[PDB]
């Protein structure tokens, strides 16, 4: 299977599947062409894939989230496929280039953050691993946004990845699902509920195989596009010249899968949110559903359900899973209650993702009641049962301290109590006993996540460790053994072997292979080498190659120019108050300051020159994020072009930060930021890429660094700030007057107000640092408290730079430090201990 | 090029280029695969066309309709590629049959009525005759509307047919073209015009091979769909919650290629019918002079423009083409006024397809100077002119003359006449030289096309002399030479060897060729063989054989069980007052009545049994012809379940009535009625279709009638009713109570108001054939008029039904006849007369 057939293949798929004119030549036009001739080896493998897992009935896994950051498929097919030299040598004959090719695939508009991009590596290693595993997902039209940088800071347009459709998709039109809103239910003949009535659409599967690394195996991001018969559509409006109304019914089945995470202070937007989950768990539910039967055949036993079906809950989005599983066993199949919820109990796992409240979903009964009659009374079904779990284990005796068990661990809050359970409360009813008008009833999706799964997982020590002590508690003291942990990881494939082949190429050359890439372990054998000054050489070298490729990337995105002599600096994450991008900004400025008053002389002898690069997107109705990254934007115009300065010190804000603007900007890094407030980050999953690359990381105790830094070692890893238990302590002494701030930090802060950054003084932002009380201000996220901590912190950072010796060293023991971090792992972990599946090998 | 080979092929776009799961097994899917390996020969052969004409540089002609049926193209693309053969067998290798197979394929929702499948013709035989062609049209979403048949009569249903894409067509995202609404015009620096501001949307190409017969000549039909860029989506107005708001862009571009003929009752209505043809005018010259420009490189002269393009106006639909060439060529190339128009004039021709004023487009000023300011300026100088032109040829001297002249070829009626005109009637000003205000300022479209194009022509003899004498007069006087004729034809691939494979055996057998099929007037050596009876009997045979197929398509769509044993009467065609269903269905309620009252022996010896087989749409909006259909539907039920009557009479409504079900119908049918109010009827091209398998035809005096009747012979042909000469004096004649009607018309009226057909007695729809005077009443068609004439003529059609050698011979001498209709000779015709164009072969 040479080259030259390949180049013939991609000229067959430019003319034999053509999306454009034929003389049109473009770099464009070669990519959907390369891509189909790519995609072609995909099918056969899927096909392959797909017929064996049905022969042998092995339990599959099905990973379900909101988010998938897939990125560009392009390098890591043709990589995990090791057709990578030869379709390079392909593009040369047609007078192409590879890497230029590559950059005109669009990434996909599929997620966000971590969440979706721990989805997108979990795919990888599972194909690779060979484990039967599914994604769930919806195909979202227009994505999250895509940023633009003006003038005003932010703005938000709409992606557009799929106007000229995606080729690495295959629509499954036989794959179509009824989903339905709204209705009512009522009870027929046969005793049994039946949900009739309301709106009702179609979700069809559009299928995205993954490949995986050096093996046949090719497993499935299974995705949901939303639509309607075109019969729906109302020719009567259209033809009366009401065309919207026409077109009501095609809009509303198709808006859901027109933006991820919607806005939601609307109560439009929360029904669409709500619809937008329901569409992934009922669509995807069915689904399962239907393959479990035609495997089964004649010899079908729903007992034999969760021995072939293991259901990941990612965050608590798809929490309607657990309802909708009792709703097809009972109501369609017509399983009675205990065999239904034992079968979806052993089916269902959950993993949290964050102790942050915008993921602890609480949902207005009233609308649930009116979109889903018939889940809630599943719901109302459920919490009657763990209320009654509760009594047992606990009281009648003791009633104030079952009072406390109810409200934790309680899924309907503020509901009238079920008729068993008020009972224990009469003096009559107390007042607990009974829903309060004046609060609302809520739904705690959480709560019946916990009670669902059998298994609930977070993603670090630390983290896994806060989930039972401060926000599970009351559930993990009656049910301990289902808490666990899953350290989260990446895949070395596209995050060390495809985004960085230069030093890739160094890594097989010391070890003396390549199969690190699979058995990531093996890069432990650099820490001999750690001191040996050749690698030293071409592992400087690489980090400079690679610096120079964002150069280029700063230069055409921004318009800046940047030497890569210096330190590059990298803080690229969701632009939240809590990752503290504004503690980071206000730390350069400190520096900014201290350079503007010291001699020329004085400057080189103090500071070591930098380019600090900031990115991510600011969630567009965040009011106060967004004024962060008009800040950030407004220092780098004062500083870039300041002649006092010029080299010494670089601030530039990336546009559009996606899995393709981390992939060079990430192996280009030498320190990376994760300064996320102790305790906030769960895990954090660019901790690991950086690391993985030889960059190293400045960071506060919190998340996966503290993993991170128990491989890698302390002395390579610069540590500051408040830890996590001293937090509520400190934020409390704030509420009583007693933190008065560092000398430093209120000259920063003035300096500020200054008005030396642009017309915009900023008063309403470095308020939000000030005074001892009261939302959005008191500096909740201790900016102000580890400010000083961190300067000098990165004082050491400077030192340490000096020392090249030293910087290489520990960056190469940073590599060296990171296979825990393989997604590989994470995997195997979670296949064994929560999924129980086994690989499978086809012959 | 082998059968084995191919079903290799078919295997292949199944696997490779899916759109089911691979497992599920499909006609349907069965079908997209064999359409994309038929699409890979066409591909092939529509570049190498392309090239070829690019390097020759031939004069392109460019047919422009809002309407294309092309119906479905498997079997004819497979017909004219000669692999008709060889894909029948290659689909029983794989376990299905090519009949069931293409029966899976959607007909598109193109078009409506003749004018479209005589435009879809027209390119079947421009590229089966090697002329460099192409058409342009819109690409709808949902076309006019599928039909289904209810208790209710008919309703409307949107159509499905891109619901898993069209494999018949090409994306060219390469492709695409701003158009522009709304908006201002302003003088720019270089004295120059410039139109800017208002709604700004693009036309993205789609691609449609038009293979020729037995030609590598692969001409296009580029069909436009429209949208905005993803961009154009508005994230505030979504984050929000309104979610309308969010995608009313979007809505507005795409909803201009949603329905085909949207109704226009409404101010919404218009305007969106008039952006659907500006969007096609507009997009569709800007890709001419595209290609023009490309072709002439360095050599360009703009004077060369009429000699290397051709446009036509199928219709005033594209009338605008004229005010946009002018547009284009001085606001864009800076041609002066002159040099524009004389150009334009040159390049332009007008095709008049009907005398019906749905047809002669009249709009309102003050919507298109609101919509189309720029073109409207045009339009005002180009009226000036005209007027100019008529002043000298006439007037000054005779005013009263000058004035009738002034009103007749006006382009914008109710308007000031320009200061120069306007002069002329000084007495001061005259008031017909001034706008009423009691009346509306109006936009006269198809006055606008006699004056923009060098040609005009209609489409049978009897109609293009009514256009010389009734429509265009004064015009006809002014530019006598521009007035034609191009009477209209229809392919015979599609409408006899492919549709009617068993009579094409029984064709080429007894001429002794198949080269008929190309060199139809080759047909004509069966008129001697008329009379053989072994002819005969493979004739009669052939009818009966594909009347069975008929008789599953009954008992398939409308359940009702009929004999094929008995006479085909058919008539389908758009559901219309003038074509005059009303007449047919009456005359067969005669029948049912004289059945009725006699006696079961008498029955036999009277009447010839009959299937009266109606078909059609009635446009949605169309009241009385809704009544129509909801009354023939009435009658079918009384009749076919009567057991006095049995096999002896059926009435059928065959639902949605399309391309497909046509090519059905036809080659099974024994007499079809072509009975429209005489003069009413353009032409008609069921009557060529119907013809040329040997169907009699009953029918008027009245458009291709009279010629079909000069080429079969007078006394092949059933003719009766009033002729076209007499008609308005008939109806003045009723007007002043005149007219008295039969006394068996008097009978059926009150037949029907009996009550017989049904809880409805339809007093509403006889009332429209009742009183002298006023509109939707007097009889305006003349049904009762000419009924005792036509129900006399359906008697002699009986007697000749009985001589089954005279019917039989008869039948014969119409295929005969038919080599006139074949659109072949249109094309030439056309070609030589009109764009003057000649034949480009490849080597
Ligand atoms: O992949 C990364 C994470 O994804 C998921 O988190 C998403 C949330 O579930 C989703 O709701 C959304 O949350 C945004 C809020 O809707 C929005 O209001 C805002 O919150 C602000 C609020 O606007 C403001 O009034 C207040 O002062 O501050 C609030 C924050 O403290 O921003 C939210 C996000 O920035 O977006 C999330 C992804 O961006 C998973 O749930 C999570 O576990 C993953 O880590
Ligand atoms: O392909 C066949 C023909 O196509 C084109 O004709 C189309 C018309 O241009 C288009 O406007 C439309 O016309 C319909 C009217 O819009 C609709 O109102 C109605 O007209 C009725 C009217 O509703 C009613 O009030 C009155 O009593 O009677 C009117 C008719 O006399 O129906 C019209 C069509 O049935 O549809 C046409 C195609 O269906 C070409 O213009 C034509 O030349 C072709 O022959
Ligand atoms: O982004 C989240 C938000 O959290 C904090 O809200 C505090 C607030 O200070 C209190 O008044 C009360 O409302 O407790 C909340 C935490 O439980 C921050 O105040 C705010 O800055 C931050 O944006
Ligand atoms: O469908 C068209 C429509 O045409 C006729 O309208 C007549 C009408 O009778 C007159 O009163 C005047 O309005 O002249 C029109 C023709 O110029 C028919 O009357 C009507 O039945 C028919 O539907
Ligand atoms: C890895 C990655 C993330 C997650 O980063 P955190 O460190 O968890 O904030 C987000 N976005 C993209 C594009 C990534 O590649
Ligand atoms: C030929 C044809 C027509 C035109 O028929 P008329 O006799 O002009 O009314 C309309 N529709 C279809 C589907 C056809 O094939």
């Amino acid at each position: 299977i040479d080259s030259s057939a390949i180049a013939s293949n991609i000229q067959h798929h430019a003319d034999f599947t053509p999306l454009f004119s034929p003389e049109h030549s473009s770099p464009l036009k070669a990519y959907h062409a390369t891509a189909k001739s790519v995609f072609d080896s995909l099918i056969m493998n899927w096909n392959a894939t797909y017929d064996y897992y049905n022969k042998v009935n092995a339990k599959q896994a099905y990973y379900l989230s909101m988010e998938f950051l897939q990125g560009r498929a392009l390098t890591n097919a043709i990589g995990n496929l090791e057709l990578t030299g030869q379709y390079a040598e392909a593009l040369k004959q047609l007078g192409h280039n590879l890497e230029d090719v590559a950059s005109q695939e669009p990434d996909p508009a599929l997620g966000n953050g971590g969440l979706g991009r721990l989805a997108s590596c979990f795919l990888d290693s599972l194909a690779t691993l060979n484990y039967p595993a599914w994604g769930y997902g919806l195909r979202y039209r227009y994505g999250l946004f895509k940023q633009i940088i003006t003038k005003d800071g932010q703005e938000e347009v709409a992606e557009n990845w799929l106007e000229m459709g995606n080729p690495w998709e295959i629509v499954r039109n036989d794959v179509s699902y009824p989903v339905k809103f709204y209705g009512k239910v009522v009870e027929g003949t046969d005793g049994r509920k039946h949900w009739i009535g309301g709106e009702n659409i179609k979700a069809v599967a559009h299928d995205v195989p993954i490949p995986g690394y050096k093996t046949k195996t090719t497993n499935n991001l299974r995705l949901w596009s939303t639509t309607v018969p075109s019969q729906n559509f109302d020719l009567g409006a259209f033809n009366a010249g009401d065309h919207a109304k026409a077109n009501e019914a095609h809009l509303n089945a198709e808006k859901i899968c027109h933006v991820l995470y919607p806005g939601d202070e609307s109560s439009e937007g929360k029904i669409l949110r709500l619809k937008q989950q329901y569409t992934l768990c009922s669509a995807s539910l069915q689904d399962i559903i239907s393959r479990f039967e035609s495997r089964a055949g004649d010899s079908l036993n729903w007992e034999d359900f969760p021995s072939k079906v293991a259901v990941q809950m990612n965050d608590t989005h798809p929490t309607l899973c657990i309802p909708e599983l009792m709703r097809i066993l009972m109501d369609i199949k017509g399983l009675s209650w205990n065999e239904a919820w034992s079968i979806t109990e052993r089916t269902v796992a959950y993993t949290n993702h964050t102790v942050l409240p915008e993921a602890l979903e609480k949902w207005s009964l009233d609308i649930m009641q009116k979109l889903l009659p018939r889940h809630v009374e599943i719901i109302e079904t459920i919490d009657e049962e763990l209320m009654n779990n509760i009594v047992s284990k606990y009281g009648t005796a003791d009633i104030s301290l079952l009072k406390q068990k109810l409200k934790d661990m309680r899924i309907l809050d503020n509901v009238d109590l079920p008729a068993s359970v008020a009972k224990l409360f009469i003096k009559e009813l107390d007042p607990f006993a009974k829903y309060d008008p004046q609060f609302p009833r809520v739904v705690r999706m959480a709560n019946l996540c916990v009670v669902g799964g059998h298994s609930v997982n977070g993603v670090a020590e630390i983290h896994s460790e806060i989930v039972k002590q401060d926000v599970f508690n009351s559930f993990y003291e009656m049910w301990p053994t289902k808490f666990q942990n899953k350290t989260n990881g990446v895949t070395p494939r596209r995050w060390i072997r495809f985004c960085n082949p230069e030093l890739s190429t160094i890594i097989s050359k010391w070890i003396g292979s390549d199969d690190w890439i699979l058995n990531t372990d093996k890069l432990a054998g650099l820490k001999k080498f750690a001191d040996d000054e050749d690698l030293q050489s071409e592992w400087r070298t690489a980090k400079r190659n690679n610096k120079m490729k964002v150069v280029s990337l700063i230069r055409d995105k921004t318009g800046y120019i940047v030497s890569p002599d210096a330190m590059f600096d990298v803080q690229v994450k969701r632009i939240h108050e809590y990752k503290r991008q504004l503690l980071n900004i206000l730390g350069i400025v400190y520096r900014y300051k201290k350079m503007k008053e010291m001699s020329a002389k004085d400057r080189r002898k103090s500071f070591v020159p930098r380019v600090c690069i900031f990115g991510g997107k600011a969630f567009a109705t965040y009011v106060q994020a967004k004024r962060i990254v008009k800040f950030i934007t407004d220092v780098a115009a004062t500083v870039n072009y300041d002649p006092d300065i010029g080299d010494l010190l670089k601030v530039v804000f990336v546009p559009d930060y996606n899995v393709s603007v981390a992939e060079t900007l990430i192996p280009a890094s030498e320190l990376s930021q994760h300064i996320s407030t102790a305790g906030m980050e769960a895990s954090g999953t660019s901790n690991m890429k950086f690391a993985m690359n030889g960059c190293l990381l400045i960071g506060t105790l919190d998340g996966a660094n503290v993993e991170i830094r128990e491989e890698v070692g302390e002395e390579n890893f610069f540590l500051f700030g408040a830890h996590a238990p001293e937090i509520a302590g400190l934020r409390q002494e704030r509420a009583e007057g007693k933190f008065v701030p560092d000398l430093r930090f209120e000259e920063v802060k003035e300096y500020v107000r200054s008005g030396v950054f642009g017309t915009s003084n900023y008063d309403e932002l470095m308020g939000s640092l000030e005074g001892n009380e009261g939302y959005g201000r008191a500096d909740y996220f201790l900016v102000g408290k580890d400010f000083p901590s961190y300067i000098e912190c990165q004082e050491k950072v400077d030192e340490a730079y000096r020392d090249q010796k030293l910087w290489t060293r520990m960056s190469i023991l940073n590599t060296a430090g990171s296979p825990k971090f393989s997604s590989d792992r994470t995997i195997h972990e979670y296949a064994k201990d929560i999924w129980d599946i086994s690989p499978v090998i086809m012959p």
